DNA sequence: AGTGAGCGAGCTTCCGCTTGACTT
């Protein structure tokens, strides 16, 4: 009888782990991590802050040796381990059988220091059986798995807090680059460009209703598509030559508003012939059960959830006991579940619906760690969502739901079916060979299907015959090729894992993190790219591009794996990655010469001001079109010639509105946008000379100016009146003040000419140097020259 | 005696694990 001391991660496990284990057991949780490195100077230790370079945590000329300090919060959590360990014979670490809680376990150990022999628990699924296997045959901490964790977290520690001072320097303050966030940005980015250099072309589609109810009128209505005309086919939009214009002209014919509506009014009806009819039996086989990614696609997809609305439901589901662990990368369920899992649906559905061999989805991701089981039902018998909505939530319940149909459905038999191909032949009225089209699908065999909701995508058909005569509601429209979707948070998350990049503690707070920082907006459901992201991307593509490589994520599990086995040893990678050395695998940092060389090395040979003009396309003429980022807001600028000094070129700038998106910038709306006033208001154009009109604010007054197309005349000005405000004159007010000069005629006692203005005073009328006061704005336009001379003598 | 020019401090940031609870 040995009293043994358990550590946990999760506090909702401890509970469970102290049942299956009794009075000799005391089993308490730690709440993740209790030590890290030092986020900023005030984290750093006092002693250690104050002398050295410790702004990395990680004083890499003393052999990368790491900076460790436990957190505030945990601090209370550490001392309450600490006094329990002192009443217990044996201390037993049960962490996840991961790379990340390997060294939670060697965190525990270094600090809380135990006088007390050491061993290493460890579990996949949590069951009773599970459980007391693994508390009855314990292991040794794996200092090699420990070791290869500090070498990633001092590789995202070396990429963090020294590539990111990078971008303040030449980009923005305050700004960020990494890892896993900056590859997830340059996929945005990159999507973006393939939009902003997509060229949409159009085309004219036919739908027709066939009217073969002559044949056998034994419900119908059936509806179908032209396909080809003699050696000719329907261009639709899968011709777009990856993104472009079209390829292969010669098989298919594009269809504009008068060819394609003179073939839907070529035969409204006509004697057309079964070419071909061909049905085939389909199948579909489920879906593997729920992981933390394909939970939170699946959740935006049918229910409009977001990974961090997602996540807190799942929270609360796990905390209450109603499904296992929601931060899961395996989709293998476990022995007790599979059982649960087709026992409740041979209750339910039938015996008839279940599968003969229990189905094991053996589909693992890259770079998987497989410490946990799928999200499912807990329990040894899985509740019935119908026995849990008294106590559930909204969220709650349809979450659980979804989570419920998934590990069932995934047991369940294959769905079988029928699919309908059939053709349409014949000729047209105005002398062309055209033939139609038509595909339906028709569900057999639901299956998995009974607790599943386009794998049934169905057009039901009556009847037909190979070679049978049919007749032909006609309509033509007309469609554009769409450019490829942008990313949502669900196939953003899908891209990562396709990549080996993220694991299902980030993925919510990857979405977050390039939000808060500016990288990207979200359009209602889409992830969009601001112009500071082509601005970090564009830095990093051509100064780190081994960074920002999809493969470079890739790349360290491949060197974390050499070090997990004990092949290589921890600091030597370290050492060649930031230092550099001939020993680089492709185009590494390493055959770069460091990252500390391509840090430090490259701040005096980076062209901010380059890096922060985005090129996007070259105007009408060939000038090119920047966007400045940084400079007090974007704006689109360009190098157009100058009017007064020749060859040296002078640069036009147009304010961008926030909310305008990048593949929106068309050259249309540029120039449009240069045409914009500069400052004032724009009140019209004057019709006698063709000049636009504005309304500014001046080093005087309000004024009103007009422009000039880029005798050499001035540009004519004229200040408003009391009576005017600056945003509510006209043109019609304008266009008077630009003739406010006026000259009432000249008097024949001194020869001068009197000229009735406005100034800081009123109006006001001037005999040459001498000006009388007027008392009213419209009297100087209705002011005889007859009455000009009463008053000034 | 109140304001607050003009010069210009010291700060920013990386991945992953995982629940925390006070008083005014």
């Amino acid at each position: 009888n040995v009293r043994r001391l358990v550590i946990v991660e999760s506090p909702t496990k401890a509970r469970k782990i102290a049942g299956y284990l009794g009075s000799n057991y005391v089993v308490e949780s730690s709440r993740g991590h209790i030590r890290d490195l030092p986020r900023n100077a005030a984290d750093v230790p006092a002693k250690f802050k104050s002398e050295p370079w410790a702004r990395l945590g990680v004083n890499v000329d003393q052999n990368f040796e790491p900076l460790y300090i436990v957190s505030p919060e945990k601090k209370s959590t550490v001392t309450e381990l600490k006094g329990l360990l002192k009443d217990v014979d044996e201390l037993y670490l049960a962490t996840d059988g991961d790379r990340e809680g390997e060294a939670i376990a060697w965190h525990l150990l270094e600090t809380l220091k135990p006088r007390v022999p050491v061993k290493r628990m460890v579990f996949h699924e949590i069951t009773e059986p599970a459980i007391r296997n693994a508390a009855e045959n314990p292991r040794d901490l794996d200092i090699a798995l420990v070791d290869a964790q500090e070498t990633r977290r001092i590789l995202d520690r070396l990429y963090g807090y020294e590539v990111s001072p990078v971008l303040w320097k030449k980009v923005a303050p305050k700004l960020s680059a990494g890892r896993v966030q900056s590859v997830a940005t340059r996929i945005i980015v990159q999507r973006e460009r393939e939009r902003m250099a997509f060229h949409s072309a159009s085309y004219w589609d036919v739908t027709a209703e066939l009217d073969a109810s002559v044949s056998d009128p034994s419900p119908p209505k059936f509806t179908a598509k032209l396909n080809t005309v003699d050696g000719r086919r329907v261009a639709t939009g899968r011709d777009f030559d990856s993104l472009g214009q079209l390829k292969r002209p010669d098989e298919v014919l594009v269809l504009d508003e008068a060819s394609a509506g003179a073939l839907a009014s070529g035969l409204r009806g006509a004697q057309l012939a079964v070419t071909s009819v061909e049905q085939k039996p389909y199948t579909r086989r489920p879906y593997a059960p729920f992981m933390t990614s394909t939970l939170q696609q699946e959740a935006a997809r049918k229910l409009r959830f977001s990974s961090e609305r997602t996540m807190s439901i799942a929270q609360r589901l796990y905390e209450n006991g109603y499904i296992t662990y929601m931060r899961t990368d395996s989709t293998t369920l476990s022995e007790s579940a599979i059982n649960a899992a087709r026992t409740q649906a041979r209750q339910l559905y039938g015996e008839e619906y279940v599968h003969p061999s229990p189905r094991q989805y053996t589909r693992k991701v890259k770079n998987a760690q497989e410490a946990h089981e799928a999200i499912r039902p807990a329990g040894d018998v899985f509740q019935t969502p119908g026995q849990l909505h008294s106590a559930l939530d909204t969220d709650e319940f349809r979450l659980y739901e979804l989570i419920w149909q998934r590990t069932v459905a995934s047991q369940m038999a294959d769905a079988r079916g029928t699919t309908l191909s059939l053709r349409i032949g014949g000729s047209a009225s105005s002398g062309e060979q055209v033939v139609f089209n038509a595909s339906g699908r028709t569900i057999t065999f639901p299956g998995f299907l009974k607790a599943y909701v386009s794998d049934d995508a169905e057009s039901r058909l009556p009847n037909l015959t190979q070679g049978q005569r049919v007749d032909a509601d006609l309509s033509a429209d007309g469609h554009q090729t769409s450019p490829p979707a942008r990313y949502t948070e669900a196939s953003l998350i899908k891209a990562l894992e396709e990549l080996g990049i993220g694991r299902p503690s980030t993925y919510s707070s990857i979405i977050k993190t390039i939000q808060d920082r500016g990288y990207v907006q979200k359009k209602g459901s889409a992830l969009v790219p601001s112009w500071v992201a082509f601005a970090v991307v564009g830095l990093l593509e051509q100064h780190f591009g081994r960074l920002v490589d999809y493969d470079f994520t890739a790349a360290m599990e491949d060197e974390l794996d050499e070090i997990a086995n004990g092949q290589e040893q921890r600091t030597n990678w370290l050492n060649n990655f930031y230092f550099g050395g001939e020993h680089g695998v492709e185009g590494s940092i390493a055959r770069a010469g460091g990252l500390k060389q391509l840090v430090g090395g490259n701040l005096e040979g980076i062209d901010a001001r380059e890096v922060n003009s985005i090129k996007v396309f070259d105007d009408s003429e060939g000038r090119p079109v920047y966007v400045r980022v940084g400079r007090n807001g974007p704006y689109l600028e360009r190098m157009v010639d100058d009017p007064d000094n020749p060859g040296e070129q002078k640069p036009q700038r147009a304010n961008l509105k926030e909310d305008l998106t990048p593949d929106e910038l068309t050259p249309e709306l540029a120039e449009k946008l240069f045409a914009t006033p500069q400052e004032g208001r724009s009140l019209g154009i004057d019709p006698e000379t063709g000049h636009e009109i504005v309304a500014k604010d001046g080093r005087f007054g309000p004024y009103v100016t007009e422009v000039l197309p880029e005798t050499g005349p001035k540009p004519r000005t004229g200040s408003l009146f009391r009576s005017m405000d600056l945003e509510t004159v006209t043109l019609e007010d304008a266009l008077k003040l630009l003739s406010l000069p006026r000259v009432v005629g000249v008097d024949p006692t001194t020869n001068e000419e009197i000229t009735a203005q406005n100034g800081r005073y009123g109006p006001y009328l001037k005999r040459g140097t001498d000006s009388r006061s007027l008392a009213t704005e419209d009297q100087i336009f209705t002011i005889t020259l007859d009455e000009a001379l009463k008053i000034y003598a």
